[PDB]
């Protein structure tokens, strides 16, 4: 035996669980009976006849992409089911011989070197059916004769000879050439899989374009969020070759591998609430039915635990935490229902151990300037900001999915809390897709796929525990303009609009909120005190509004208030809505079945061709019905100033205030003067300290900012891009933001 067989054996076990795959475990046992379950649904309905023009009549021809890349899942799945300690079909010489046999005619009637290697979908020929076809062959590899393997292996060769492309795609590129170079043992091709890692949009941090970047965003496709769509893909593509190559000869020996563990940390961590993955960074992935927030999170945790299977001290042991600490929140489905047998198995073991506590969950305020993202993380819900800019499209639609994803990065809020299935259980295809929480559009109107005008999209960071986003909205769809901010203290999400003008003679509306409700659609609620119909089908205006109160889907953490500042006039419906996800995820494989969800809606009317219109409100989650009322009566954020010149809030409690300033003139707001273009956050302590944090959104400055702050110093400290040149009567002090790509500088001053 050589180092390959050795390899090839230790894939086989990441595929199959290993030969410990101990059966006397119940998600096991259970994952086993689901996998042998539905390779006997394929091999039932296979046609087995020596003159069939097809393996299965539903994936039938052999020029779809689709269909045949569906092909290969099948057998693999086929072929995990024959070769998984457990499965009933474990060994079962038929079931292999009409797979390989199945291999044998789709060779010579579709996947071949006859078929050109750029022909619709690319993806599919070069990438996703070699990885099937390997882990195929990798899996029955003792009953593959060398006439058939040839026929595998030199197909994947002429489709994907060698790694050459970007990011996701590179890394899909590495294992398919590295699990083939294993199988036919190259220590040449096998050495240039281990090398592609090391490649663009993988390893080193992306300053620009596809990748990772050191402020933990990721981006795919030149301009969109990905984190948790082709990042995810990334990371477990990644994490895979890695942990396969680990103590061979082939190791990976790259210093940058290091990033890895921060990808998890910086830009992982903070985008996953209790098992979901935060659809804002999911992409065109968002309208795919497998692929909901918790599946997706369940593969991210899978990445996780296998990265702790052979990263360095004291990474391995953080991760482990952390898949315990998401294991466990995760009620809404179990980790352990859609992940491999493998995973399960290395899982328990964290899980079952005693030494090993769930790590504390994130708990601050992001920014993610390099994306258009930001999130807050608190005890009992999450809040996920997606924008768009210049630099950011507002959406993706490709290959006919997501063709309603208009709005989901528009100045969109995401709110997570108790009721775990919010964005799953069909939202997606059933939500009113022109009516996306917080954002600000023209009613019922669409707009395209691509980069907006305004370069003033992101925000501030106070030392990563709250926090200030802003975006300068301008459609090319149609004309409308406005100022949009958020400021995010520790139990408060206020939204504040300013200068909404349109001459485009459409209705505009901002969407205060839109939550799918229960069942039977009758979550109670109310509004300044006094209860409201919870009856399907009602349309409503509400007149005078100080404050409402939903209920959630679960009895506690998942109640959410709403205050209006100065009082507001709500639209709102209450209604069930149906949908299928081939209306937003035009393809073959997508169930067509109709789907029905119920909504409580609310947003604001702006008006038709509306003249510097504003509105402002507080998101105020985990609240009940009494505690809204009794925050109406006190409540602890005060507008300070909503013009198109500057946003902005101050939290008394917290002696926070948060300023966005719009234009680049001398503007003053409360204790906070700046004169040009930047998100401003300062905390004050009473005569002990006060903190501020400031950046350029634009990421274009490339001079200063320069603060003045009302209040005397006696000393400071602060972030070296920061010149501090005024202690008293009052602070003086600029910034540098060349090149500063949108991040906050932080000064602390000493009060007296
Ligand atoms: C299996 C599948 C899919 O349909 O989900 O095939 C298409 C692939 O397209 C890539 O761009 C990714 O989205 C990648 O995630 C996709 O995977």
């Amino acid at each position: 035996s050589d180092e390959f067989d050795a390899l090839r054996i230790k894939w086989a076990t990441l595929l199959t669980g290993g030969p410990a795959l101990d059966p006397a475990d119940s998600d096991i046992a259970a994952r086993t009976d689901k996998l042998a379950q539905d390779a006997n649904d394929y091999w039932e309905d296979m046609d087995l006849s020596s003159s069939r023009t097809y393996i299965w009549y539903a994936l039938r021809g052999n020029g779809t992409s689709d269909n045949v890349n569906a092909v290969y899942e099948r057998l693999r799945t086929m072929a995990l089911a024959a070769t998984t300690v457990g499965s009933s079909l474990y060994g079962n010489a038929d079931l292999k011989e009409d797979i390989l046999d199945a291999l044998d005619w789709l060779y010579v009637n579709s996947y071949n070197s006859t078929r050109s290697r750029s022909a619709y979908n690319w993806w599919h020929w070069q990438l996703g059916i070699p990885m099937s076809l390997n882990d195929i062959a990798v899996l029955l590899y003792d009953d593959i004769s060398a006439a058939r393997m040839a026929t595998y292996m030199d197909t994947i060769d002429y489709f994907t000879p060698s790694i050459g492309l970007t990011g996701a795609a590179r890394a899909w590129q590495a294992i398919v050439v590295g699990v083939r170079a294993v199988i036919v043992k190259d220590a040449v091709k096998l050495a240039a899989a281990r090398n592609g890692l090391s490649g663009t949009g993988i390893f080193p941090y992306a300053t620009g374009g596809d990748g990772f970047y050191a402020d933990g965003s990721f981006v795919q496709h030149t301009t969109f969020a990905y984190t948790g769509g082709y990042g995810s893909s990334v990371l477990e593509t990644t994490a895979n070759l890695m942990y396969l190559l680990s103590g061979s000869t082939w190791s990976v020996s790259d210093p940058n591998q290091s990033n890895v563990w921060q990808w998890i940390y910086e830009a992982y961590r903070p985008l996953l609430y209790k098992g979901a993955m935060m659809d804002m960074v999911r992409g065109r992935e968002i309208s795919r039915s497998y692929a909901q927030d918790h599946a997706v999170g369940h593969g991210i945790v899978a990445s996780i635990v296998r990265l702790a299977q052979f990263a360095p001290a004291p990474h391995a042991a953080a991760f482990k935490q952390i898949a315990k600490r998401v294991i466990q929140e995760d009620t809404f489905s179990s980790f352990y229902g859609d992940v491999s047998t493998d995973t399960i198995r290395l899982a328990k073991a964290i899980v079952d151990d005693p030494s090993i506590a769930p790590a504390a969950a994130p708990n601050l305020y992001k920014q993610y300037a390099a994306m258009d993202r930001a999130v807050l993380q608190r005890p009992g819900f999450a809040l996920g900001l997606a924008l768009y800019s210049t630099r950011i499209s507002s959406y993706e639609s490709i290959n006919s999915e997501n063709g309603r994803g208009w709005y989901t990065g528009a100045g969109a809020t995401y709110l997570y809390n108790q009721d775990l299935a919010q964005y799953s259980e069909d939202y997606w295809p059933t939500v009113d897709a022109y009516r996306i929480p917080g954002t600000t559009v023209a009613s019922g109107t669409p707009i395209a796929s691509g980069t907006g005008t305004s370069s003033w999209t992101g925000g501030v960071s106070l030392a990563g525990q709250y926090g200030a986003s802003g975006m300068d909205l301008s459609y090319g769809a149609y004309n409308l303009s406005a100022r949009k901010s958020w400021f995010m203290f520790d139990d408060e999400i206020v939204a504040l609009g300013s200068g909404i003008s349109s001459t485009a003679g459409i209705p505009i509306e901002t969407v205060v909120d839109n939550r799918k409700l229960n069942g039977a659609g009758d979550n109670a609620w109310t509004a300044n005190g006094a209860a409201l119909s919870t009856g399907l089908g009602v349309a409503q205006t509400l007149t005078g509004v100080n404050w409402v109160h939903l209920a959630g889907n679960t009895a506690d953490g998942s109640d959410i208030g709403y205050y209006f500042p100065g009082g507001a006039t709500l639209q709102t419906k209450r209604e069930a809505r149906t949908g299928t996800w081939k209306q937003i995820n035009n393809r073959p494989a997508t169930p067509s079945t109709a789907v029905t969800r119920n909504y409580e809606t609310m947003w604001i009317d702006h008006g038709t061709n509306p003249s510097g219109a504003s509105y402002g409100y507080v998101l105020l989650p985990n609240k009940t019905s009494a505690q809204v009322g009794a925050y109406a009566a006190d409540p602890a954020i005060e507008i300070v100033v909503n013009t198109s010149g500057v946003q902005s809030v101050k939290e008394k409690t917290l002696g926070l205030v948060g300023a966005n300033f719009w234009t680049d003139t001398t503007q003053t707001a409360d204790l906070i003067t700046s004169n040009k273009k930047a998100s401003v956050m300062t905390r004050e302590i009473a005569d002990e300290r006060l903190e501020a944090s400031v950046s350029d959104p634009t990421q274009a400055n490339n001079g200063t900012i320069a603060i003045e702050l009302a209040r005397s110093a006696e000393g400071y400290s602060a972030d070296p891009g920061i010149t501090v040149t005024q202690l008293a009567p009052t602070i003086k002090f600029t910034v540098n933001v060349n090149g500063a790509k949108g991040k906050s500088f932080h000064a602390s001053f000493q009060l007296g």
